[PDB]
């Protein structure tokens, strides 16, 4: 009964084109997923996943599943439709975005994540490209997986939120792995520029020792013992402070960002302690009460600044 019909070509895949598209029956904008059923498959069993999914997860700070459309030769997965990416919307405001936003951005993520964390999803493939934004400012959790998009446009970003732990061989794939994402995204939000911008696994944990300083067996037990570190030999950098590459952060964000950006999983801050740090004292009480549900917006103490 309700129908829908394709406007743009948002993001492009091997299986699948991403339209953004309007419902005929509402009016409302829609991302209609709409993947080849090439094969006698019925449907495939990544789109029987995704929809299992995005079917059990409800947040409001996580992509909505409005509805599926099955025809004979396709799959089409209908999302509710945001205005832009984090990315986007960077460039909309030539890399300068209110601090205050970027508060409530942030946030939003985190609360997202620890939905998700709570539900045993691990996101893995945190990005700007993967976190829509609303005219109201509302920010929701995307995985596009493939679907390379339609000057910032096809950046190969692979490795440039991935955690040096996990880049040096440990096996502890935990909800951790996310918040040394998180982190990287804050610091992009808060200077319009990637924080670990590596083209290889090498070069990704060259440049993050920049930064935080090369590990020893203080900042990082049995470091040395490690054969892929001891192989991948580099110079004892000193750790720059995060505050002077990043001066719009006050101390309480640089001090989330470093409880963020830990070498090892296990010592990371969590979603949900994050969103306890004092950086978000200023949004209030109500907000951590908050339904799942529930748009931080409802607060009418929360509101989207105008952006330059
Ligand atoms: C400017 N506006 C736009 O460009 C724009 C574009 C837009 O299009 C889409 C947005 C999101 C999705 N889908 C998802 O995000 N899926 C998802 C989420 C998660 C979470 C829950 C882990 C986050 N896991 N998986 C998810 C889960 C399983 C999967 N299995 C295989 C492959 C992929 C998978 C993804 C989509 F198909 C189209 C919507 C609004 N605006």
């Amino acid at each position: 009964m309700e129908t829908y019909i394709k406007l743009d070509k948002l993001g492009e895949g091997t299986y699948a084109t991403v339209y953004k598209g309007k419902s005929k029956l509402t009016d409302n904008l829609v991302a209609l997923k709409e993947i080849r059923l090439e094969h006698e498959e019925g449907a495939p069993c990544t789109a029987i996943r995704e929809v299992s999914l995005l079917k059990d997860l409800k947040h409001a700070n996580i992509v909505t599943l409005h509805d599926i459309i099955h025809t004979e030769k396709s799959l089409t997965l209908v999302f509710e439709y945001l205005d832009k990416d984090l990315k986007q919307y960077l460039d909309d405001c030539g890399n300068i975005i209110n601090m205050h936003n970027v508060k409530l951005f942030l946030f939003q993520l985190l609360r997202g994540l620890a939905y998700c964390h709570r539900q045993k999803v691990l996101h893995r493939d945190l990005k700007p490209q993967n976190l829509l934004i609303n005219e109201r400012g509302e920010l929701k959790l995307a995985d596009f997986g493939l679907a390379r998009a339609k000057t910032y446009d096809n950046e190969v970003v692979t490795l440039w939120y991935r955690p040096p732990d996990i880049l040096l061989g440990s096996t502890d794939y935990s909800t951790q792995i996310d918040m040394w994402g998180v982190g990287c995204i804050f610091y992009e939000m808060a200077t319009g520029r990637p924080l670990f911008p590596g083209s290889t696994v090498e070069e990704q944990l060259h440049f993050i020792f920049r930064i935080l300083g090369t590990p020893t067996e203080e900042t990082w037990p049995g470091i040395l013992s490690n054969e892929e570190f001891k192989t991948y030999n580099y110079p004892k950098y000193r750790a720059e402070a995060l505050l002077s590459h990043a001066p719009r952060l006050d101390s309480d964000g640089a001090d989330l960002l470093t409880k963020l950006l830990q070498f090892e999983g296990r010592n990371r801050i969590s979603a949900e302690d994050a969103m306890k740090h004092p950086f978000f004292l200023s949004l209030g009480e109500r907000i951590h009460k908050l339904p799942d549900t529930t748009s931080i917006f409802a607060l009418k103490e929360i509101q989207l600044q105008k952006e330059a």
